[PDB]
């Protein structure tokens, strides 16, 4: 799949599961257009996202509910949510692999393609 | 001041120079309104933000501009920004520092809460 999606977890050293993550695809009009949405596996994966083209190029957004993923554990988190907003297209059909890494009260995002 | 921003630069290894951040509040109605503009000083630092009671409790968006930076560089980055989403004062008027750490593919975003 033209996009996967990778949350780990840096306060336990596992994956991140069970972590709702929703794309949005920003729309004809100023605006952002909910395009697919999923929860993070055992794996703390998410490969069911999207298609071939109907992945087309445009701005994109991977939002992440941390907020949830913490409270769920009985920790005070910092952020609302994770975000991620990229553009799909350079001149290509790419693979998209964005991760996550998850502390309390940072985070860093990476993007690997190929 | 009670919200300061420092950005640095994984690839120069450097403080990040002229990069526009821009400070929304979360409006009255499910929306977001622009609340204070600035640009990164000669030590990737933003001070000027907001004052006192000024601020006040809600949920906060800091958005960098990331892209314009790396652009200037030659850098042709992934992400279209770097956004930062945090619910603010509650138990205290705290002191909000936010840093972020840019590469071209990633970027990660740390808070310090005094």
């Amino acid at each position: 799949c033209p996009l996967m999606v990778k949350v780990l977890d840096a306060v336990r050293g596992s994956p991140a599961i069970n972590v709702a993550v929703h794309v949005f695809r920003k729309a004809a009009d100023d605006t952002w257009e909910p395009f697919a949405s999923g929860k993070t596996s055992e794996s703390g994966e998410l490969h069911g996202l999207t298609t071939e083209e109907q992945f087309v190029e445009g701005i994109y957004k991977v939002e992440i509910d941390t907020k949830s993923y913490w409270k769920a554990l009985g920790i005070s988190p910092f952020h609302e949510h994770a975000e991620v907003v990229f553009t799909a297209n350079d001149s290509g059909p790419r693979r998209y692999t964005i991760a996550a890494l998850l502390s309390p009260y940072s985070y860093s995002t990476t993007a690997v393609v190929t």
